[PDB]
RNA sequence: AAGGGGACCAGCCUAAACCGUCCGGCUUGUCCGGGCGGGGUCGUGGGGCCCUCGGACCGAAUCCCCAGCCUAGCCGAAG
């Protein structure tokens, strides 16, 4: 069963990713203690759009910056 | 059971794509979800979206009126 971790997880995976658990260890731990939500194409969506929206404000962060090399270094 | 002969005869509405709107969530949006509206409805496959061209008739199973019908009656020949 595929869930996506909310959290990092020893030797399970890391926060945000996608891995393949027993449906009883999502129903019954992972799920309840929000430590992970089903890999439903509606929150694989959201995920992803997190994962964009990130990426966004850190590549345009690494844009405010290497222009601001360009003002000074000059 | 098909098929043949008959009775009757009638076909429609959605879900989804996509577009809009309100509401809610927290893991802030190019978000997810729920309501509502638009769109769409099919087997020669149909639809959506994007180009090109083209730009009145049909019509209810709903509603309204009416004929007709029912719920009392009445006239009715000649010892
Ligand atoms: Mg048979
Ligand atoms: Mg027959
Ligand atoms: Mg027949
Ligand atoms: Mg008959
Ligand atoms: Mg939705
Ligand atoms: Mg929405
Ligand atoms: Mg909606
Ligand atoms: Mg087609
Ligand atoms: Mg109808
Ligand atoms: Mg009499
Ligand atoms: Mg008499």
């Amino acid at each position: 069963m595929k869930v996506i971790l909310l959290e990092p997880l020893e030797n399970l995976g890391d926060v945000g990713q996608v891995v393949d658990v027993k449906p009883g260890y999502a129903r019954n731990y992972l799920l309840p203690r929000g430590l992970a939500v089903l890999a439903t194409e509606s929150n694989l969506k959201a995920l992803e759009a997190r994962i964009r929206a990130q990426a966004k404000r850190l590549a345009e962060r690494k844009a405010e910056a290497e222009r601001l090399k360009e003002i000074l270094e000059n």
